[PDB]
């Protein structure tokens, strides 16, 4: 029964945030376990075969600056990669990766299969084991349990999910894997709160059916760029492109003349096709995009055609489109209903505020999205692994990681949607770019020991290059009268009045930094021009970042005045009944995330600051 | 509900035979179809990463040489290659590779995604439609049925198995995935006769926990042999090696303690380790082998110790062997049990002898083995196709194919083991080698449609090369008053007393054939070597292959005389009464199978002969 090797962390579910979990915890020198249902699924995409775009690549580019794997396993695995928003601010970009399938799995699997200080187990799970608000050891289905002295859950979609396509559904994990239902009522009878959720995707058509030479071609960059600070382009396999197709009236009859036949007629989006003829109606076209699922099987993924009909409908659709007179579905579309918990009783360590050792990430954190499970898989399992050690844990802030703002967001939103990561989400985009990622969490990564030592030398070179770069061009000046300024008044607007200087030179908008290099004052660039794009960042952002600074730096006494689980706001005298109510229900964790909430005014942190003072329960609040 | 397009051919189950069974059906230019529960586990091995050996590479030869795929997906995916009994007489040996998974799944995956004629789709079945002694289509899952001519069934273990471990069970049809529970009650309502089978597998080690330091290797043969008759050896990745150890009497004492704990306490031998104790206990050393699952996964498959004991036991005796000391296990064992179908009530074809239409092969027909179920469904797919064109079939015989043994075996043994594929099983073994496979089959495969151009003109240089040959060689004469006679005599016992010649020169058992085209006369052999051996073969084993001809000429009479299953033996006068229920029982399909029948002796036959002659329902037999 017991098994006679006690672990630090146990991982339960090794999907998208399972095994950035176990990397981390393993990584940082902790006995690390990893339950799973079967292998030779590690690194499946059950979705659309594609890795990053906005808001969704800045998370990737955050776990491969703290350690991770998802950057790693596509520089290996990527059939097509684009840069989204290159013409405007470099702040704004984000980078996309088309994907083969296999190449990721293998990569996930190879990687994850040689990681010291960790063992994989193949094995469900049915039971867990819980004494004094105190998670210890997990039960399996044959009957052998483990114990230990944390647990990470990453069950994903598979508590107890149910398949639906048309007006019938049928029990599943997902297409071809079968469902975790006793999990689901062990963990419901727990004092926790539980919805349920459904989203579904979109059939899959053979690529030696569809007649090609008719239909719009679409390239990639010229140049393909990499995620990971550490790769090249020498590692990407060969490149495909992808096609581009439309719909036309009689597709929009036919699913209007069916659309009885559906389990509707919900987000403040259209994710169906029906959804988006019947929301706008007079449009009469739509893009929908055909892109293999590797280079070396004839699947294409359809992207822009998902829906919930049955299937009578959703052939007729395939065969009322351009190119696909006669085409032929090998995979029928589907829709899945899954279980999640509310995000509002666990800790910004996302760990439940009520058990101790107990841990979420992935999809039942209410997200959706594989870039939205690896952050929080990381993350707990970093916190699991701190916490197992007997030491104090770690959470980003809003002002230094998405990370920190999907946290914040989930823990302080108490919307219905599934969360869906957008820059414009973040009230800090100016400095939370990708190419400083690691600028900023890597530090943070080695005092944690999550850095091995080539990142660490690497990181060491870059920084070293970029402060000399900073010192050489705070290091010039020049002259309107200079003998070389003849020139340099002649390609710049406005020409010298006073002494010049190369910091200065550049603060106009119009100049660049590769041209103020060819120069005969400012040396020709140093070779690492990805250290060489920070100075021009720095010196074009220099205001906005420092007023940022400046702002952040005020609420961080709201940041630190924490805010104990057992408080009781019923015994504050002052606020008003619908506020007692409401952060009774939110139960923050902070004064600063309390504020964050909506109905809460400042009269009322006002309010129970001072009752703070009173009871004493803070030693300052400057 | 209904699929508006009707297809040839419906295969259900896409594992090792129903992937041959589709290629074999899309290849003779019929429609196929191809219905599986779930996509990326085609080409999936659930047992012994390896492929052929004694008995099971005749089959891949044969498959490869009929137009299949096993033997192309062998060549790209194979870690180490061997020749078993490569210094016996050339028609026993057998070639044994141990292969790399997931190339081996993906050349697989990627060979079938883009098959012409044929269709893919991922979806369970549950039911079938049959009416007036025919089966007409099949039932899926969600609602949607489809029509077709013919119905092939290929599910193997997935027919309402169970997984049992200990004395615990839960239902699976393998280690991670479901069963299919409803088609079992489907198929037994049908006036069939179903029975269970029970295997099992070891558990799976981590390799980085084991000490290589101080185990013994093993190695293959550097000339590197060769599978399908068309690539080479430039197609093969790296090459690993294995890992041998031994057990000790701790092992033993462990078993012998905690024996108690087991389902049992079955076939002739000992599959397990318990048994291989408890049946010979004088023995005090077992041999074990240590073998990578792939090139890039270090997960050890341990050959040799398969038990159905508890975990505790399990861990215990990896425990306790040398270079084991401190082990990891991240699959555990486990056996499992299934439901077939005794094989008495089909035609030797592959088709139910009551049902018109309906095709058994796999797992179902009481077998064993991924080398056992290729040729089962390639035969299926092939006599469906036929059925479905409206020609004839086609069986082929005890000698000229394995598959004719094991098919006739599979007939009319009526034991209970599992059935398993061995070299002595064949009556017919100086002529059904290996290297001749081609030259016995690719012609039916040509007249059939199975063989494309490229084999085509291979097979016809081959032939050509083969009878210039023997020619040539025919062509020669010598004497021993010969100039060059001198070095003959001097290095050939028994010098020349008469008019030689090389067909009669070779005759001696001492010579090559290298030998004598390096001489004199007998110029430089042929560049083709695989050619060259035939002749080699041909001339040693004549006398005994003309025997064998000349043997096999005088049954024909009785396998062409047919025994219709309508057929009452009641009504036979002169037949003793359990000869009638024997027969009635058997229900063979000619006079010379229901001969091979034990129980039946020549008095028998002869009165049959007797009775079909008064009823005329045989035209002649001579
Ligand atoms: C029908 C469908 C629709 C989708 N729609 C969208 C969409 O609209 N938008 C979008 O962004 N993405 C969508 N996706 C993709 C989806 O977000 C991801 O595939 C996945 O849910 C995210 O990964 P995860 O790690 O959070 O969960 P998963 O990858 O589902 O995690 C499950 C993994 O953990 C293992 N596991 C789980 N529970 C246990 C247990 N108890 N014991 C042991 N092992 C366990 C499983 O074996 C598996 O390996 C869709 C997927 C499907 C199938
Ligand atoms: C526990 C265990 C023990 C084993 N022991 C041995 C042993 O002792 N000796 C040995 O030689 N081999 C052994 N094996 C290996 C086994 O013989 C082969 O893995 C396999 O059973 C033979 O392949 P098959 O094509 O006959 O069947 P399978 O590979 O089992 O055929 C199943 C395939 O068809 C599909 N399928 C099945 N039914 C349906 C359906 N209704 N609709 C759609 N798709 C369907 C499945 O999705 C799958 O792809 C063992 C395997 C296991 C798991």
């Amino acid at each position: 029964m017991f098994y006679p090797d006690p672990f630090d962390v146990i991982i339960i579910g090794g999907g998208h945030a399972g095994t950035e979990a176990a990397m981390a915890a393993a990584r940082m020198g902790q006995q690390t376990l990893l339950l799973t249902h079967n292998i030779d699924t590690l690194g499946q995409m059950s979705c659309n075969p594609a890795i990053g775009g906005i808001g969704k690549g800045h998370l990737v580019k955050e776990v491969d600056a703290l350690g991770g794997l998802m950057a790693k396993a596509i520089d290996q695995a990527g059939i097509q990669f684009r840069i989204l928003n290159a013409s405007k601010g470099p702040a704004v970009r984000a980078t996309r990766a088309q994907a083969d399938r296999v190449l990721y799995r293998q990569a996930v699997r190879t990687a994850l299969e040689n990681q010291p200080n960790l063992m994989i187990f193949q094995q469900a799970v049915e039971d867990l084991i819980v004494e004094n608000d105190r998670v210890v050891g997990a039960v399996t289905q044959m009957g052998l349990k483990f114990r230990a002295k944390a647990v990470v859950l990453t069950v994903g979609t598979f508590l107890d999910g149910k398949i639906h396509i048309g007006l019938d559904n049928y029990s599943g994990g997902r297409a071809g894997d079968p469902p975790s239902i006793p999990l689901s009522r062990r963990l419901r009878e727990l004092p926790l709160r539980v919805g349920r959720l459904k989203t579904g995707t979109p059939p899959r058509i053979d690529a030696r059916t569809i007649d090609f030479s008719v239909l719009a071609q679409q390239h990639g960059d010229n140049p393909m760029p990499v995620f990971s600070f550490m790769g090249n382009a020498s590692q990407h396999p060969q490149q495909v492109p992808c096609y581009i197709t439309h719909t036309n009236e009689k597709t929009h009859d036919v699913i209007r003349s069916n659309l009885d036949r559906s389990p509707m007629y919900g987000p403040r989006y259209c994710p169906s096709i029906e959804d988006k003829v019947m929301r706008f109606a007079d449009r009469n076209q739509h893009q929908i995009f055909l892109e293999p699922e590797g280079l070396t099987s004839n699947e294409i993924y359809p992207n822009g055609i998902s829906t919930s009909l049955p299937f009578d409908v959703q052939m007729q659709i395939v065969r009322s489109m351009q190119g696909m007179e006669n085409a032929k579905i090998v995979r029928p579309g589907y829709a899945i209903e899954y279980d999640f918990f509310d995000p509002r009783d666990l800790k910004p360590t996302l760990e439940s505020k009520f058990i101790q050792g107990l841990f979420f990430a992935g999809q039942i954190n209410g997200t959706t999205g594989y870039e939205e499970a690896a952050a929080q898989g990381l993350l707990a399992g970093l916190n699991a692994a701190r916490l197992s050690a007997d030491k104090e844990g770690w959470a980003p802030a809003r002002s230094q990681a998405y990370l920190g703002v999907l946290v914040d967001d989930l823990c302080t939103l108490g919307t219905k949607e599934p969360y869906r990561m957008f820059t414009s989400r973040a009230e800090y985009r100016l400095m939370l770019r990708e190419d400083n990622a690691d600028l900023r969490l890597t530090e943070i990564g080695r005092e944690l020991g999550l850095v091995d030592d080539e990142r660490w030398a690497r990181f060491n070179e870059k920084l070293e290059n970029i402060e000399r770069e900073r010192q050489r061009l705070k290091s010039t000046w020049v002259t309107p009268s200079a003998e070389a300024a003849a020139e340099v008044n002649a390609h710049l607007t406005a020409p010298l009045s006073r002494e010049a200087s190369g910091e200065d030179l550049l603060r106009r908008p119009e100049m660049t930094y590769e041209k103020l290099t060819t120069l005969t004052p400012f040396a020709p660039a140093l070779t690492d021009e990805q250290a060489a794009e920070q100075v021009e960042i720095q010196v074009k952002y220099e205001g906005y970042i420092a007023r940022q600074q400046d702002e952040i730096e005020k609420q961080l006494r709201n940041e630190n005045t924490l805010l104990p689980a057992t408080l009781d706001y019923r015994q504050v005298s002052g606020l008003s009944n619908e506020v007692i109510a409401k952060l009774n229900d939110h139960k923050p964790a902070s004064i600063g995330q309390a504020s964050r909430i909506s109905g809460v005014t400042p009269a009322a942190i006002s309010i129970l600051l001072v009752w703070l003072k009173k009871q004493g329960m803070l030693r300052r609040s400057a």
